[PDB]
């Protein structure tokens, strides 16, 4: 479905997506949006960390959900 990203700066981004659509899709649809690549891409969502591996829907997201799209701090 679609939700409503946050940015470091404060801004508001939305995206629609599907429940069925992992992380990495969401991630992935932002990125050929914004810009900004998924390996880059940091969003917490319930204080835990958005897994690709986890859907949407496995995360029991609500429409027009409030996500904090963060970049990453270190590196490897």
């Amino acid at each position: 479905m679609q939700i409503f990203v946050k940015t470091l700066t404060g801004k508001t981004i939305t995206l629609e997506v599907e429940p069925s659509d992992t992380i990495e899709n969401v991630k992935a649809k932002i990125q050929d949006k914004e810009g900004i690549p998924p390996d880059q891409q940091r969003l917490i969502f319930a204080g835990k960390q958005l897994e690709d591996g986890r859907t949407l829907s496995d995360y029991n997201i609500q429409k027009e959900s409030t996500l904090h799209l963060v970049l990453r701090l270190r590196g490897g």
